[PDB]
């Protein structure tokens, strides 16, 4: 059983699959770096409670976009709303604001992501983000814009692991291919998923599988806690 | 051709006899025990600063599908507000609403507020006023107060050329830790059909949706289309 909820993982569970509009491709940073790839990282300040620190590799391995996650939490509050299990089981409309950051040749993040408690509170979970190219190529760095997200969470009633089942749609707003990369996108694609946690010395495992349709913008995927 | 109206204001009135009613809360599911007769559906959707609807909808078997025959009047509204000015984003938050038993009349009531993103950051109140009447004569379940907690997405299909609204949501049951024939008619994947006939501010406009549900686990998969 996760030592957090699985709201509080969704962020860190592939920014590739966003549906950019036509008039905006030259600014998908995302699929560009493909297939080899980015390292996103992040700090994920819970207020009045922890943080998670999380480092990703995002890449291509054959047909299979993979997001392999290494997260580290700390300073939680026993039982606050994270460790306490205190969260609703869905997750809100947020806004993902991106800049490009140039000498580095990668983009930046910054969002908040507001959880529901159950006692009709919000908990905040401010989020830094960055992002860096894994190969030599050239990518596109993006003029400001940001991605706008929806999701729905449910359970598969045949699954006896503590587990999330998650759809998504993700848009970019705010301003042929624009990249080779983005034509690795063209259809529907196959995801995995691994993250591999320590949250206040609980350790704990996630494995993902499903698929998305950047076309589109959507996520499917089903996490079970291994 | 392109409603006057966002998408994501129709929602609301676009059947919750789908709702999952967890297994201890079974004898609060009002919306199933009404079919396969029905219930007549009629809300007051009050948006502050703006207009109104008025809608009446018959929920109810055709043969398998379950149907959705809506009528609904907006009347009021400014011709450069959030509604009829396309100022709303393209989502859909998500609520809990909150139901207690109309016992005289033999049916439910609901009152509770959307929050609807617009596209200048703030947000637009449509306030709810719902109630639900069984169209037989035979038993129902009049509930003791609970919620529905619902969760929607919403998405097009990028090669429709008509005004369309992709929809998949799921609602379950909640508010009671305690623990009908129409209940049986939900055990599986039901085929839906929503025919809604509109008027806005004398904008004349219909939209018919297909698609299914799945009342054990809450889900409601539907593709609505602008026909007039």
């Amino acid at each position: 059983k996760l030592p957090v909820p699985w709201p509080t993982l969704v962020t860190t569970l592939v920014q590739c699959f966003s549906r950019y509009p036509d008039h905006m491709k030259r600014h998908d940073f995302f699929k560009s770096a493909m297939p080899e790839g980015y390292v996103q990282e992040r700090t994920i300040s819970f207020k009045d409670d922890g943080k998670y620190k999380t480092r990703a590799v995002v890449k291509f391995e054959g047909d299979t976009l993979v997001n392999r996650i290494e997260l580290k939490g700390t300073d939680f509050k026993e039982d606050g709303n994270i460790l306490g299990h205190k969260l609703e089981y869905n997750f809100n409309s947020h806004n993902v604001y991106i800049t490009a950051d140039k000498q580095k040749n990668g983009i930046k993040a910054n969002f908040t992501v507001r959880h529901n408690v159950e006692d009709g509170s919000v908990q905040l979970a401010d989020h830094y983000q960055q992002n860096t190219p894994i190969g030599d190529g050239p990518v596109l760095l993006p003029d400001n814009h940001y991605l706008s997200t929806q999701t729905v969470l449910s359970k598969d009633p045949n699954e006896k692991r503590d587990h999330m089942v998650l759809l998504e749609f993700v848009t970019a707003a705010g301003i042929g291919s624009a990249s080779q990369g983005e034509e690795l996108f063209t259809g529907v694609v196959p995801i995995l998923v691994e993250l591999d946690g320590d949250v206040n010395g609980h350790k704990f495992s996630v494995r993902g599988e499903g698929e998305g349709d950047a076309t589109i913008g959507k996520l499917t995927l089903k996490f079970i806690s291994t």
